[PDB]
C-alpha cells in the first residue's frame, strides 16, 4: 500500500473522448498525462477500473497514474475501487482538477476541503473522505451557475490557455517534492506560482 504522505496516487480528472480533451474540466488530465510523458510512465488502458492507468517510478518512488474514464461526474466508480485495491489511503492521493474558483494561471495545492461544486470530486469525497491533496488549477468562472457546465465544457481562449499550461508545467516540476512527502514544501512553492 501507500506510506505515510509520500504521494503514491495521482488522479486526472476529465472527460473521455475527443470532443472533451481541450475542454477545461479537463484541466486534470493535462496534468497527468503531461507528468506520464515527462516520468515515462505508460497511461494504459485498464478496464477493470473504468480508466487509463499507469505505474512507473518518479524520482525514485513507485507511483500510480490515473485518469478516471466514467465520465467527470461517475469519477469514484474509478478512483475509489482503484485505490482500494492498491491500499492506497487517501493521505497519499493526489486528485488534480479545474477549480472554478480561481484564476487562470493560479494554481494551488490543498490537503482536505469539500467538492467546492466540482461533480468529480462530488463524487469521490463520500467514499474515501476529504483527506487527499487536490492540485486546484484555475480555470475562472463563468459568473452564473446555470451556465457552469457551459463554461467548464468550453476550450478556454489563447490566453487563458497560455496561463493555465504555465501554471500546470510549474507544477509538474513539484511533483518530486510530492513524491518524497514534502507537502508543506510544495504547498509553499506551488502556490506563490505567478504567469509573470
Ligand atoms: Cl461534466
Ligand atoms: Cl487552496
Ligand atoms: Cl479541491
Amino acid at each position: 500500500g501507500s506510506h505515510m504522505s509520500n504521494i503514491s496516487l495521482i488522479v486526472g480528472l476529465g472527460n473521455p473522448g475527443s470532443e472533451y480533451a481541450q475542454t477545461r474540466h479537463n484541466a486534470g488530465f493535462w496534468f497527468v498525462e503531461q507528468l506520464a510523458d515527462k516520468y515515462g510512465i505508460t497511461l494504459k488502458n485498464d478496464p477493470k477500473f473504468h480508466g487509463i492507468s499507469g505505474r512507473g517510478n518518479i524520482e525514485g518512488h513507485d507511483v500510480r497514474l490515473l485518469l478516471p474514464m466514467t465520465y467527470m461526474n461517475r469519477s469514484g466508480q474509478s478512483v475509489v475501487p482503484f485505490s482500494k485495491f492498491y491500499q492506497i489511503a487517501p493521505e497519499a492521493i493526489l486528485i488534480a482538477h479545474d477549480e472554478l474558483d480561481m484564476n487562470p494561471g493560479v494554481i494551488r495545492l490543498k490537503t482536505g476541503g469539500g467538492h467546492g461544486g466540482h461533480n468529480g470530486l462530488r463524487d469521490i469525497v463520500p467514499h474515501i473522505g476529504p483527506n487527499f491533496h487536490r492540485l486546484r488549477i484555475g480555470i475562472g468562472h463563468p459568473g452564473s451557475k446555470e451556465r457552469v457546465s457551459g463554461h467548464v465544457l468550453g476550450k478556454a481562449p489563447s490566453n487563458e490557455q497560455s496561463l493555465m499550461d504555465g501554471a500546470i508545467d510549474h507544477a509538474l516540476s513539484k511533483v518530486k517534492l510530492l513524491v518524497q512527502g514534502q507537502v508543506p514544501q510544495a504547498m509553499n512553492q506551488i502556490n506563490a506560482y505567478k504567469p509573470a
